[PDB]
């Protein structure tokens, strides 16, 4: 009924959308992994009479449900998708997208990691993102590579029309006490990568984490704090 939707409010398999700003929504779904249930976010950005999708809904059936939810709520076609790192909460569902006629994109780093680990593989390579601090335009967003953090390949996405910063899994929600799933992380580089984000996007108004509630710029500092403390 209007609040940001949370893990116990979304059965696995169902997707909800949340309006962030004019022409910007997040998508929220839930999935089981290793016997626990987790929420996760992605982004939808209006691109004229089409939509750009950022990240899958964490699984094939969730991603089909995402497409159906977008058709219900928005009614414009998803034409392109970008995955912001190689994990299943970002690429699981790319096969569904690709069979729905969505052109799927990720960095070469993400593509290599996905292939090596047996995750679904976006079709198209995003060049120009291989050095920390790199940025490229993609439709109505800017893609930015901050350096290694949650994963070595993680990208962030900025919506300049709305000052929306989608941090993906390099950014944690304010209620987080722990640094999430750190299996593939670089805890030592993570704070430096967050500081690059802070420097590059000082006018962000909304910050969206990869999992959990959006907020403001404080999510960035909070993330740096929790990662440093976890590493400690
Ligand atoms: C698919 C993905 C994955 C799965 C399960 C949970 C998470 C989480 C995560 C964990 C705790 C959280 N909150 S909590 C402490 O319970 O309160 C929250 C929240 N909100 C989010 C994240 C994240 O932090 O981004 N990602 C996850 N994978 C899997 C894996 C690849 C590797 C195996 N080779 C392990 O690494 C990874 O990230
Ligand atoms: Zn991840
Ligand atoms: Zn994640």
């Amino acid at each position: 009924s209007g609040e940001y939707p949370t893990v116990n409010e979304i059965p696995v398999g169902e997707v909800r959308l949340y309006q962030i700003a004019d022409g910007v929504w997040s998508h929220i779904a839930t999935q089981s992994f290793d016997g626990a249930v987790y929420p996760s976010n992605g982004l939808i950005v209006r691109d004229g009479d089409e939509l750009l999708l950022i990240d899958t809904a964490w699984g094939a059936k969730n991603t089909a449900a995402l497409l159906a939810e977008i058709e219900k709520q928005i009614g414009l076609p998803v034409t392109r998708a970008v995955s912001t790192h190689f994990h299943d909460d970002r690429v699981g569902g790319v096969d569904v997208l690709r069979a729905a006629g969505v052109a799927t994109y990720a960095s070469p780093s993400t593509r290599r990691l996905a292939e090596a680990e047996g995750n679904e593989i976006p079709t198209h390579s995003l060049e120009g993102l291989s050095s920390s601090g790199d940025a490229v335009r993609f439709g109505p967003v800017e893609l930015f590579y901050p350096g290694a953090a949650h994963s070595t390949d993680n990208l962030v996405v900025y919506v300049p029309s709305a000052n929306v910063l989608y941090g993906g899994c390099a950014v944690h929600e304010l209620s987080s006490t722990s640094a999430g799933n750190v299996a593939d992380a670089d805890l030592a580089e993570w704070p430096t990568s967050v500081e690059r984000i802070q420097k590059h996007y000082p006018e962000a108004e909304v910050v969206i984490p990869g999992h959990g509630l959006p907020g403001g710029l404080d999510l960035l500092q909070h993330t740096a704090n929790v990662v440093k403390a976890h590493k400690n």
